[PDB]
């Protein structure tokens, strides 16, 4: 997971809850 999830797209793909 990325430090930067919420701003990663890429994190954001399958983790929308996760901010």
């Amino acid at each position: 997971i990325r430090d930067e999830c919420c701003s990663n797209p890429a994190c954001r793909y399958n983790n929308p809850h996760v901010c």
